[PDB]
């Protein structure tokens, strides 16, 4: 029993971080079999990176892993990433994938400093492609990332901290979550919204605990609570959304659309002064998946 | 910039994570040089330990480190912690120490079904010696933690969820933390109450992060303060907390009885429907050490 914010054990990504350095630069990267990764403004000197890198060669970057030296010995662009080839391989590489993530899904956050980890969190991606991280200068590099069983899903490499305090940053291809760009503008996150699915589940997971003050005998349809739902700045729940809480809606023996007139009472009334799981807020970033593992007992290795 | 409640990297401490078999009993094990250490409540058959310990033998303790089988060629008894003495010393042994923390202090948990790690999370020791972890069947001989430069620093092994759904455990000594023992008895845990010194250095976090709605004209003295801390259950304030929240004082230039004024005020008014720091409560598992360390930098390995 109880309920926390968990993140997957780290050691696995621990050993692919590294140091990398060009110019007065110094950031974090990514080494995975002879490849490391690494935002790409790193390099020298508005910008124009095929521009830049044209001007640069292997002997510029400078690649610590630990006390060892590592001697780049290619490297390329794939949008905002740089891939420095090195002449070894990475003998802790992990079994691992890239995958992008949708806005709402979770994933774990490896803060670094000149490649040496910091600290480890859970975090949300937000329905505005920003989340809401935990980062100091120097921490451009870290990666976010799932483990599933064995593998290592990475998901996110840290670019940039915006103007209201939220983060930005791009999948392992380079590619950045949001309209985003890694030079300097004018660019704000959109308005926010708040994930309805799962504050659903984290529902779901304070029953299975206990807190039961705020079902209800009421029950309502889609479609009416989409209604209160939109005045409320809340995602739309779809007939899918519904379908991932079955499970957690047998476990519990409560019907997804009788805990949505529950989360309908709760936004229109408040909470009272009464706390749900240790919160006097309704949360948000716990998938119906994050419940199911943190209320069931599956582990990974 | 950001605040988030943030946990060591454990890769290090993966590695020395075991499972240890006896009887129908399975549970973790940790793994330090050539010993195993593990709850004693793992062995045999209301209970009388020294007398169920003389009745089992070495070939009865199936220790496994992944894959590999770990030949155990002696046991002992230490409080309520079991050392299992195996042929083997673990390469992968940290720097390390065993250390009893305090109240108030915070640490790690890795927590772990089957010697498999599951998830990291933060948290703190209770005023009452519990902690709100999240355990599930099969945690017992989880291990809480704290990691400073490259040294990891054990404090806590997982034993036993009481009545409420809290927790209790031991240090790595196998003395327990609180009044509790590693037998079926009525043992609940004792009211607790709010870490005040923890509070003040996460409303210095806040003001740290932008959040300054709550700050004061107004000033008090220790004793007026404490009047009004005893009344919502809250620790007293020493001389000593002052002391240490002394840098956070100085890097937001407030004082820290102005502090303590602003949480008067919050304690006796509520917060109007405001949030800080992306809570409705008042927090009290960040220490003075957690929040200079997110918020100046300080990294380990």
């Amino acid at each position: 029993s109880g309920f926390r914010k968990m993140a997957f054990p780290s050691g696995k990504v621990e050993g692919c971080m590294v140091q990398v350095t060009c110019g007065t630069t110094t950031l974090n990267g990514l080494w995975l079999d002879d490849v490391v990764y690494c935002p790409r403004h790193v390099i020298c000197t508005n910008p124009n990176y095929e521009d830049l890198l044209i001007r640069k060669s292997n002997h510029n970057f400078l690649v610590q892993a630990g006390n060892v030296q590592l001697r780049v010995i290619g490297h390329s662009m794939q949008n905002c990433v740089l891939k420095l080839k090195v002449d070894t391989a990475n003998p802790k590489t992990p079994k691992y994938k890239f995958v992008r993530i949708q806005p709402g899904q979770t994933f774990s956050v490896l803060a670094c400093y000149n490649g040496s980890p910091s600290g480890v969190y859970q975090c949300a991606m937000r329905p505005n492609f920003t989340i809401k991280g935990s980062f100091l200068n120097g921490s451009c590099g870290s990666v976010g990332f799932n483990i599933d069983y064995d593998c290592v899903s990475f998901c996110y490499m840290h670019h940039m901290e915006l103007p209201t305090g939220v983060h930005a940053g791009t999948d392992l291809e380079g590619n950045f979550y949001g309209p985003f760009v890694d030079r300097q503008t004018a660019q704000a996150a959109g308005t926010d919204t708040t994930i309805t699915v799962n504050v659903l589940a984290w529902l779901y997971a304070a029953v299975i605990n206990g807190d039961r003050w705020f079902l209800n005998r009421f029950t309502t349809t889609l479609n009416d609570f989409n209604l209160v739902a939109m005045k409320y700045n809340y995602e739309p729940l779809t007939q899918d959304h519904v379908d991932i809480l079955g499970p957690l809606s047998a476990q519990t023996g409560i019907a997804v659309l009788d805990m949505c007139a529950s989360l309908k009472e709760l936004l229109q009334n408040g909470m009272n002064g009464r706390t749900i799981l240790g919160s006097a807020l309704l949360e948000d970033e716990f998938t119906p998946f994050d419940v199911v593992r943190q209320c069931s007992g599956v582990t990974f290795q």
